[PDB]
């Protein structure tokens, strides 16, 4: 598919969401949880549905606590002790791009209270959830990206330092990507820490793909080739050392965005190929009705939270892939 | 008046009109290749969902970017040389940043900061290649402050607000004229060569007041410092009660309309809803059947005079911002 076609798919999905948005601004999830709609502000704004995006901001604002967190409603364990701040990161970006500067300042200030100042990582478990202070690549990358959008570039550079340390410290990168470090900054290989089985088709690739996207954006912001080189290390790892599932699994969109940005910035044709392939696959999986769903077909009035999240996520990724491929073609051809 | 949905529909048709005519290099369809024809394009088109077109404008803008972070050329209109040079740079910075073109936004914003007066917080009216006396005006300062808020440079925004407060307090004859320019020391400039708004006449340039009102409201949203809300409030009251009706009718009234819509969302004051609704309806009613805006052009044209291309992108942005703040304000307060 062409960049225009990727965007057409994103717009059909955004229209589907907006048609079913609730009066208070919540998106049509079968459970009322923040993990169903945290990407909604940014995705809907990207699609030009700024009134719907602002309505999500109104809903988010009504859940905001005095410390700047949204601790509830949350049910999915990945949003409790694996990467709690994954929700907060997209909320911060979406609020900021909408110009909701009070919301973005309060959300980002809370995010920063969970940063480990010695390692640059962001803690995996939220304030109400007990934990050992471990920090993971997804919490850290999304918090770094939110830092870029809010202008906290020092925080973003520190997040990149953590990701570099995590990458250098891998004990067996050919077989496993250990996505977590302890509070001292050493890679956590324990049974209970997220680990991508890179030679199996078992998903979780965004623990590598989201760092690759963030580091590429940080390179764009700073021109520091250390970040480009880490991003390309991660992309080459996914392309050459990881299972084919890395560019096929539902979580491959992050890598697709990173590849499209890398193509615009470097012109290397393999990055265009990776991005085009991922964009086309996501486009092919879209329901004729406009949403994306693991298991459901037909004309549903709402979705389970994970499918609703995936639908907003693919609005964002197809848009970002499409615009970076379009501009890359202009710049390099 | 018209509903938020109707305001957005007008914005979308104008954005479609622009994208249909965008050139392969990303330039918008201006009869003259000048930065003042498309400086609002990245932000306006992104707000309309036309992100590939917005990124194409970013590509065009990037092709003009100089090593110091400025776009000194192509520029032809005097207002973009020695009245408010940075007016172009400010929207370019915002549009680049919201698109995530972080290298472009950092470079642009870093140049903007070189024209800041560190004693007063104002921003110089004339660019590096344009000889001048160091005067600073309300529009250069407000747009640079707004760009500072989008890029997270909040201290720079606060300093811009300080300048605006000094400019307001220092007015020598506010019932008859708003002098929008200060000297390099911050004293209000009353010479004939310095922008003045004849507030009891219907002669335009109201955005020298309206843009400060919008920026200060956004700064209040960002900080909750009531000093900024109070100054924005005072400027809106000035426009509503001491200025000619033209302040909410002239082609430049969109800035005040956006400020009113945001103030309504933040405070719930009904007068701000009324001001924003009336301005939004007026701009909607002035749109051509084709999609563009122009006070003179009436034909099915393939391009526009630079000022009408700028106005068209500007009203895409203002109708979007008015609409979303009115809709959210209704949800919160009504
Ligand atoms: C990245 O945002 C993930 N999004 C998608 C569409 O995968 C993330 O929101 C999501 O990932 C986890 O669950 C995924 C898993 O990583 C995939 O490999 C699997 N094919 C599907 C599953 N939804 C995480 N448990 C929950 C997150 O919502």
């Amino acid at each position: 598919n062409s960049p225009h076609e990727l965007k057409n798919a994103a717009q059909r999905a955004a229209d589907w969401l907006v048609e079913r948005q609730r009066p208070n601004g919540a998106l049509p999830s079968r459970t009322a949880v923040i993990e169903s709609c945290y990407k909604g502000m940014w995705a809907l704004h990207t699609a030009g549905h700024t009134q719907a995006a602002s309505a999500v901001a109104d809903y988010v604002t009504s859940l905001l606590q005095p410390d700047g967190d949204i601790p509830q409603p949350r049910e999915e364990r990945y949003f409790l002790d694996v990467h709690y701040l994954y929700a907060n990161g997209y909320l911060t970006i979406g609020a900021h791009v909408l110009g909701r500067f009070g919301l973005s300042r309060k959300l980002m200030s809370f995010v920063e209270t969970m940063r480990n100042p010695a390692t640059g990582g962001f803690r995996s478990h939220g304030p109400a959830i007990p934990g050992d202070g471990r920090c993971d690549s997804v919490s850290t990358s999304i918090s770094g990206l939110a830092a870029l959008y809010t202008g906290r570039v020092d925080t973003a550079r520190s997040a990149a330092d953590f990701l570099g340390s995590l990458w250098v410290g891998q004990p067996d990168r050919k077989n496993v990507f250990h996505a977590v470090a302890d509070a001292s900054g050493a890679v956590l290989t324990s049974d209970d820490a997220v680990a991508v089985q890179v030679r199996k088709a078992e998903g979780d690739w965004y623990f590598i793909g989201l760092p690759a996207f963030f580091l590429t954006a940080l390179y764009e912001a700073t021109e520091d080739r250390a970040y480009l080189d880490l991003a390309t290390d991660l992309m080459t790892y996914m392309d050459e050392d990881c299972d084919e599932d890395a560019f096929v699994d539902s979580s491959c969109g992050k890598a697709g965005v990173a590849a499209a940005l890398l193509y615009r910035l470097t012109g290397r044709p393999r990055y265009r190929e990776i991005a085009e392939g991922i964009g086309t696959l996501l486009c092919e999986r879209q329901s004729p009705y406009g949403y994306w769903s693991e298991e459901e077909t037909g004309d549903v009035a709402d979705l389970f939270w994970g499918d609703l999240d995936m639908t907003a996520e693919y609005v964002l990724w197809l848009d970002l892939i499409g615009r970076n491929l379009a501009s890359g073609e202009r710049v390099w051809a």
